[PDB]
């Protein structure tokens, strides 16, 4: 009755307290990410993920360790700083990472976490030498991320980090007069050393910047829930005709 | 003497989980607010507040869902897309949400929250020709939120919504050489169809970019709090003439 | 045994919570830091800082409260507002703050924290008479933080603000055509009234944009820890010639 209610809490607490770590954890691993990937430093991105880790990059999936390690190295590290861990002179690669939504499971296990970034990028004149030609010399990119966490073994790491790209802007001209300098991927590895292992099913491939495509919220709607439902909420409002 | 001890770090611990559980469901509510505005979802937006709760927008109050369906569905729906749940082609709308500073009433059952916004908003070359005349081909906004909570049957919801924009910047010739395309509301609804409920009184009318005005802090100093005087530092500056 | 575990359970807790409620309190302290600024409100920022705090800018140490009045009141302020509190007509200085990375010390007596911000700054064309000359009339910029805590008398504040700026483009060119228009300090005070009291180690000054210089991160990799290592990584990609 007495000790039986005190237990009850330490349990409530317990459970609560390691939520609220977990949230913190996750958050972490995405803001630290993003700070490896300004540096063009691909190994502690690799450590980042499960063995069985997968990123997801212009609807190619990239397995494992070896996965990443040709997705940030192989292909970015080489196209921005010509294979060295940076920073280095002259080269900006800015991914400001913002507005982490995540939903822990219940069993405290996995989790998903909804991300965005905004990309500053570009070579200096001085390095523009430097710079490959299918490329612009300074753009603006964004792009969202749905992510999933394991816990293994205690430790929360990256399930499957998926990012897609929402728009690019040429500097000079912003996103408006700007088409995506990025396609969906076409050649998987080993045919192509820089591509994915594999490519999201057809229906699922996305196009790029004009184009739009919806990625739905990982997350329920936070005062409704399970009860939200859109067509109670849109006869309040008027469609006008232009 | 021993149990009551035991107790006594129970509840204190109950009380600190219970704020920090807040804390996270207040930015929360901010950053499911930004996803939904960047598709043009007003449905879910509407569903954020509480049914008494107020939407601030060019100093213009809109009151309850209808009044929030009106802001976001009349009014900003048809302006970006005709009226069509977003993402929609060649249609940016990404309002990126940060810098929260959220204060938790002492009972748990208001808070407030100062956060801001960047928005990145236009139309491609490709849908140029669904966009009004009254607005840039493609722009920069930022504003602060000063923003009132209530834990309404233990679930948080926005009492009160209120963006204050700052500046905007034409794309081509940044916030320098911008006047804001948006002024103070003048016409309520239902008059004007897109128009507020109630405007802020005449004192309290914010005039727009370049006119500035404080948006004063919900939050205490957090060092010094009530302690902290302005006139205390002051005379370590020096003024300069020019 | 049974006591002595509710006990060990309750200490767990409290500690585990008093490190939560941490985060929140240092993170508070950059994001309420970004606000004032925004405001050229020095007096607020020097009450954020402990009495032998040190802000770094451009490679100079500014001392206690007399120092960072001396930085942000008798320089910046000066500088944007003439030296006026703002916020005022036709000035910008939004210092977006974001990406928090907190390690708070075993003890919970000191922390640190990487943090970084993108500022959009300028004159309006209706103040530009106010700009002096050695200024862009509107200009990004960005910067790192790896910032120091201490928690005195069980108040957070900061130790050491080391603001190291990454790159700057004015908005008419970008940060690809743009030199740093800020240089590592090189006078003191008294001979600067600007100035620094004392100047970093030679070796440790940092060349501004174009040139780059790695900012070590204060947070260990958040999966491996200790046990990540580069060179374990580095053999799964592939250097490419050119
Ligand atoms: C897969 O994770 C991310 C990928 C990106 C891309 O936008 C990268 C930048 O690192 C990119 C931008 C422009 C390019 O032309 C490019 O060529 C291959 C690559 C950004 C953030 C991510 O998390
Ligand atoms: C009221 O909440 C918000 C309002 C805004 C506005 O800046 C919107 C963008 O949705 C807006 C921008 C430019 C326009 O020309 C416009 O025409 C009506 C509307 C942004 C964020 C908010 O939270
Ligand atoms: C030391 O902390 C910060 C310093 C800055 C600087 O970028 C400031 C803006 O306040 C600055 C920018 C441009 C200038 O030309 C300038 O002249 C002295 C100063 C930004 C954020 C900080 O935290």
């Amino acid at each position: 009755h007495m000790m039986a209610d005190v237990e009850t809490r330490l349990a409530e607490l317990e459970k609560k307290v390691q939520q609220l770590e977990d949230v913190n954890a996750i958050r972490r691993l995405q803001w630290a990410y993003g700070y490896y990937i300004d540096y063009n430093r691909p190994e502690e991105v690799a450590g980042l993920f499960a063995k069985d880790g997968v990123v997801v990059f212009l609807s190619g999936e990239y397995v494992g360790y070896e996965g990443v390690m040709r997705l940030y190295g192989t292909w970015f590290q080489n196209r921005f700083t010509g294979g060295r861990r940076g920073p280095v002179h002259g080269l900006l690669l800015d991914h400001f990472q913002l507005q982490d939504i995540i939903t822990v499971a219940e069993d405290g296990q996995t989790a998903k976490g909804r991300f965005r970034g905004i990309l500053a990028g570009g070579w200096h004149d001085e390095v523009l030498h430097e710079k490959p030609d299918e490329v612009p010399q300074q753009f603006w990119e964004s792009g969202l991320y749905e992510n999933d966490y394991v816990k293994e073994d205690g430790v929360w790491k990256i399930k499957r980090l998926d990012y897609m790209m929402q728009w690019q802007g040429d500097y000079e001209t912003g996103w408006a007069h700007t088409v995506a300098h990025l396609q969906p991927a076409l050649v998987c590895y080993p045919e192509n050393p820089d591509g994915p292992d594999r490519i999201l099913p057809q229906k699922d491939v996305r196009q790029t910047w004009p184009h739009r495509y919806e990625v739905p919220m990982s997350f329920a709607h936070p005062v409704l829930g399970k009860a939200f439902m859109v067509e109670n909420f849109t006869p309040m409002m008027m469609k006008k005709e232009k």
